[PDB]
């Protein structure tokens, strides 16, 4: 009945480097990949780490992974933006990670959002229709 992949209806890769999107607690989670050398997925992830303030623990956490080499650069960037450290992580191997191949990063930096089983619901969602759909 289900796959591994990166469409909604899909399972999600796991991600080994941390806690599972597998809960039973109804909690969402809003997957995340950015990198500091892109603009637009650095502007994505500030809108996206202050949305998730707006609701609590139990019903989303906010995952988002910098692809950016340096530590350096991922510790000044969050820093910089003023995010919830808690939220923010870092896998420094960058394009070269198993990571960036499993979630097909080469066709750009994307964000998904994952119920309680594990499996895509949502891709590429904006704050305003991540609320919409958390708030149903
Ligand atoms: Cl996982």
């Amino acid at each position: 009945k289900l796959t591994e992949g990166v469409n909604p209806g899909d399972l999600a890769p796991r991600i080994e480097f941390k806690a599972s999107f597998h809960n039973q607690l109804g909690r969402y989670t809003l997957l995340n990949f950015w990198a500091a050398y892109d603009a637009e997925s650095r502007a994505r992830n500030v809108q996206l780490a202050n949305e998730v303030n707006k609701f609590g623990p139990d019903k989303i956490a906010m995952c988002s992974i910098s692809m950016d080499e340096k530590e350096s650069i991922f510790t000044e960037t969050v820093k910089i933006d003023k995010l919830d450290l808690s939220t923010q992580f870092h896998e420094g191997l960058g394009k070269e990670s198993e990571l960036y191949k499993k979630y097909d990063l080469r066709k750009g930096f994307k964000n998904f959002l994952i119920n309680d089983e594990g499996v895509i619901i949502a891709a590429n969602v904006t704050p305003e229709k991540l609320t919409e759909i958390l708030k149903a």
